[PDB]
């Protein structure tokens, strides 16, 4: 036997790879890749075929791949005894002796053409997909790699990387037919005596039904899974429990997630996330706002509910006008133990400018372990329209010049409140850092009571049913002197290939 | 062939398995697991031998035990051809046989007695040891386990359990001798390709070297490897970086750790923790106390650095008594944003109880998502002798009422500080239980600055070379009507059993 992996690249969304005998883009880490997997080997006295259409003979030069051996597949051109590192061969099958002998190949690399992968394919040749998804997606294509039998199975996807603005994956898909049992097994007979009483149990592992791409099980690198995996988590383990909203959730206490900002922005792409309005909201914090109508008026209203005459007649806050939101996160931020009285006076002076201070001790001392920014404040709860759930965040700058951020969420809807709630934190951080001089590093959000509205199955199970795709990329389209300067405008949201939106319904 | 697994019970730290021919102890849910290992088979046809010197025979009621069979080895006992679940040889080596025959028996197991086990390991017989360890080593003892030969390597280790205040362990020994490639492979080329850029270089596994009881890889179960890792893992990545103090450390950012708190006390084990101290300071917060000197007469000097006329004088507060802390802890719990004069005044009625609060909330209302207790308040940071490390934490009453903690600390000293962290925090919440009526929950920290102090290496490297002990347990001798009325004589610290105490200093 002989492995035999396809090797190729498409668009994300409709697999164009090839456009007038070129590739669609220019991506070097990805040949860097392609050369790296098509050459690594075992036996240094063996050597990998790469078997490939003529046309592709014809993009890639007609020249030699180092340590390599090409085997062009073509009816007219010449089987050429010339060079010993070529060979032309008149059909696949035949190819496909490789493994019949010439023990000197110790692997084979099926290496491209829309022709040439599609019957590899559909002859049953090929064994592992080598597949890098780039983001970008809306430019002519007329070759298209075909669609992956389901005899295949993704078994790995790695993290978003960006190259000239342009996301991309690298995934590879397996086809599957056909540590000790000492340990497993001593688990789960200690698991049986001991019941609820051993901690292992009170965190069961996801039943397949409710895991996202569950064939993926040893490389989910793609730090959606953090998101989508801290789903089906409570999915499994939630709590069934009442709460002041009037719509029971399921919740586990005590989770975390993490992304990566320095190649990719981590929107969610499973769902189509509204972006601007997370973004509305964001900026109306940094501003230290707290006029609900200041959104309503942006078409955002992701604060009406807690906002409402009705509402605010409810939680004892009917004294304050349909809209005033009263002291919340934003007049924590940029007014900390400010007086607050309506939402119209002049608070301008009054309280402490966390945020100030913040970007303040970011460029001025930066390894200072004390760049926090908070929201919790006793003596004012009360008079919020609701209490603080992104309760308190931490800055760190790395040494190469990053910024990662830390944030502790208390209550984290994890159907509507958190993909808002890591875009956020995520751009946050980014203008913090583009405004001391830094760049995108990390993200880490810590959730307290982690929870799912149970309005919000049937929808959450879809998303869970969508395999994800490359996180797209943000750009400021200009650099700003006060971060209280940006607008919608001057943000670019380039490679944005999110399914179809999810609608699911607030828990007022 | 065919397995041979050692199954026994044995103090931690003398390895005591005998007494007057009674097990020192009676654990039930042990024997429940003894029951279910020896149980354990494949083949529905077949059985399991279990071998046993006389002396034991003798102590098992020399009846046999359901579905398995027992083999005798004595000297004197006749060759019974009565029993068909038990039978006779001469000689252990004889014996073992089994095996060289009875395709019957599907496993062995030497379910022991000292002068067996002994014998059973000096001739190699045995392939596993199944061994329970237990929390209580100051009993006299006629028979011991061996000393496990260096041919047996730790491949798993349970987290602590308790049975009538009892701790122990269950873990598995197995002997030496001699994923997918695809995806260790494709993410190793990655690697080399993007560099730190790809996430996964930034958050490196550690190296053997660093790594403690390197030899259990899946089985890392007990909850003492929650912090011996996070050790072992800036140990990799720590970013060398100075900071407020002369004394440099290494840090990561973002770390979290687990721990249980239903079956055991999470003191660490791998050294000997100053408890008296974690306790002294705790009750010094709880009561709203901000007078350093308080400590120091109890002979509790951990707040003597922070706290010196040479000290406060170099931070702007030489104003200030020799150890009159300001607002730090405490004063932030019992009167939140209450205006500071000195730590000799009466702030009876002043400020927020936090507290007092958390306390009827936790009561009155447990689903709430609100139970939260802050120290960060940026109008009293610049008056505070030290800024607040344990920043903020959560609580939280699952569905079968248990008290949860979870909390964020911006700067961890994984040296000093987080020790304490871990003890201070679930005596704690195991105090606000006893008053709210709950039962303890779990406990998890996320931290911030994960760091170590670059003194403290050839000390960490110490106590990273040694083996986890079981968890003792911690219990209150009376039920306290005030939370605040708790006394250090009211704390049992049962099975306590940590490794020699490793001196480090502080860095002020
Ligand atoms: N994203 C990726 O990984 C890759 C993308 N691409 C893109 O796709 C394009 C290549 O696709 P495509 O144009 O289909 O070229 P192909 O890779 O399909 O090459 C097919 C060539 O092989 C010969 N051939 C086809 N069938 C047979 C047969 N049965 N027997 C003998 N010879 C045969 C043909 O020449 P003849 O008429 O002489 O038989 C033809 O020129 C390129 O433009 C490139 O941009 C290419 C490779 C990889
Ligand atoms: N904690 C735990 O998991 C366990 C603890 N224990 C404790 O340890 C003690 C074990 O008893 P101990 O006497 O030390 O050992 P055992 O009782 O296991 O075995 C000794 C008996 O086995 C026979 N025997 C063993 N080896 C030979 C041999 N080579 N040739 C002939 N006969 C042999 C002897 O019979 P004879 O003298 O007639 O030749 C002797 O009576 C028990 O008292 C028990 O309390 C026991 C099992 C498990
Ligand atoms: C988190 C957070 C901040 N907030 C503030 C906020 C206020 C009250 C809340 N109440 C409850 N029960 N859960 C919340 O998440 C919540 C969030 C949000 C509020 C609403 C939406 C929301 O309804 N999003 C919908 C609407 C999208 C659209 O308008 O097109 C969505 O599908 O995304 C998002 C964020
Ligand atoms: C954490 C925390 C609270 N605190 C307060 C506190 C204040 C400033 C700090 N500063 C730094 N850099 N690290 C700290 O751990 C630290 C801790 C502690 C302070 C000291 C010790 C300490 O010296 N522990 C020694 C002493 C043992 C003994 O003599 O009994 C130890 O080995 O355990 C522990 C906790
Ligand atoms: N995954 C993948 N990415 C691609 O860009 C790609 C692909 N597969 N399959 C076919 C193809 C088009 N043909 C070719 C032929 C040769 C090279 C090439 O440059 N090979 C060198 C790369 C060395 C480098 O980029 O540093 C090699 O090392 O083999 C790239 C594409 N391109
Ligand atoms: N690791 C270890 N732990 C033990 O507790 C232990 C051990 N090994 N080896 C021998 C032993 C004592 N042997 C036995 C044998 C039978 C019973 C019994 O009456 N019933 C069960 C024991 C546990 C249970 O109650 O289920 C049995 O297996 O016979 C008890 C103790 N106990
Ligand atoms: O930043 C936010 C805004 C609020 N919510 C969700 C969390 C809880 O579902 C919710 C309800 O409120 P509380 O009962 O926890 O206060 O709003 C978020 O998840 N994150
Ligand atoms: O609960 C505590 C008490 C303080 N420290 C340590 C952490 C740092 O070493 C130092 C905090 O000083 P800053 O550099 O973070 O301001 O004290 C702890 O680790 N945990």
């Amino acid at each position: 036997e002989k492995n035999v992996s396809i090797v190729v690249a498409a668009s994300v969304l409709s697999s164009g790879i090839g456009i007038n005998g070129q590739l669609p883009w220019s991506i070097s880490e990805d040949l860097k890749f392609f050369s790296k997997i098509t050459n690594n080997k075992c036996d240094s006295n063996k050597k990998n075929a790469l078997i490939m259409g003529r046309k592709t003979w014809d993009s890639i030069g007609r020249r030699p791949l180092k340590n390599r051996i090409i085997v062009v597949i073509s009816s007219s051109l010449p089987q050429d005894e010339a060079d010993p590192n070529v060979v032309v061969f008149r059909n696949l099958e035949d190819s496909i002796e490789n493994l019949m002998n010439d023990d000197s190949i110790e692997n084979i690399f099926v290496c491209g053409g829309e022709s040439i992968y599609r019957d590899a394919l559909k002859d049953n040749f090929v064994d592992r997909i080598y597949l890098t998804r780039v983001a970008l997606e809306d430019i002519e294509f007329d070759t298209y790699f075909p669609e992956i039998p389901e005899t295949f199975l993704p078994v790995y996807m790695s993290q978003t990387f960006c190259t000239k603005n342009i996301s991309y994956d690298f995934m590879i898909f397996e086809k599957q037919e056909k540590q000790l049992k000492s340990i497993d097994d001593t688990v789960d007979l200690l698991g049986e005596i001991f019941g609820i009483r051993k901690m292992g149990n009170r965190h069961k592992f996801p039943k397949e039904e409710i895991y996202n791409t569950p064939s993926i099980r040893f490389g989910r690198e793609h730090y959606e899974f953090q998101y989508l995996d801290l789903l089906s988590r409570v999915l499994e383990n939630g709590a069934y429990r009442e709460n002041r909203t009037g719509i029971s959730t399921y919740s586990i206490f005590g989770q975390m997630m993490r992304f990566d900002m320095r190649e990719s922005f981590p929107l969610l792409t499973t769902k189509k996330v509204f972006i601007r309005g997370i973004f509305e909201e964001l900026i109306w914090f940094i501003k230290g706002d707290t006029n609900g109508n200041h959104l309503i008026e942006k078409k955002v209203y992701i604060w009406s509910g807690n906002g409402s005459k009705e509402y605010l007649e409810r939680i004892g806050l009917g004294h304050r006008e349909e809209n005033d939101l009263g002291p919340i996160y934003g007049f924590q931020w940029r007014h900390y133990n400010g007086e607050y009285k309506t939402m119209h006076d002049d608070y301008t002076g009054v309280g402490v400018d966390q945020l100030a201070k913040l970007i303040e001790t970011l460029k001025n001392n930066p390894k200072d372990r004390r760049h926090i920014l908070t929201a919790w404040n006793p003596s004012a709860l009360s008079q919020m329209a609701l209490p603080p759930c992104h309760v308190l965040s931490q800055y760190y700058v790395t040494n190469d010049n990053c910024l990662s951020c830390n944030l502790y969420q208390r209550s984290c809807d994890l159907g509507l409140g958190s993909p808002f709630n890591i875009a956020s934190y995520a751009i946050l951080t980014m203008m913090l850092a583009q405004v001391c001089g830094y760049e995108p590093g990390e993200l880490a959000i810590f959730i307290g009571d982690a929870h799912i509205y149970e309005n919000h199955l049937t929808q959450l199970k879809e998303q869970l049913s969508r395999t994800p795709r490359p996180f797209p990329q943000l750009k400021f389209k200009r650099k700003v002197e006060n971060i209280e300067d940006f607008k919608w405008e001057d943000i670019e949201l380039i490679g944005y290939y999110p399914y179809p939106t999810i609608k699911m319904d607030m828990a007022v």
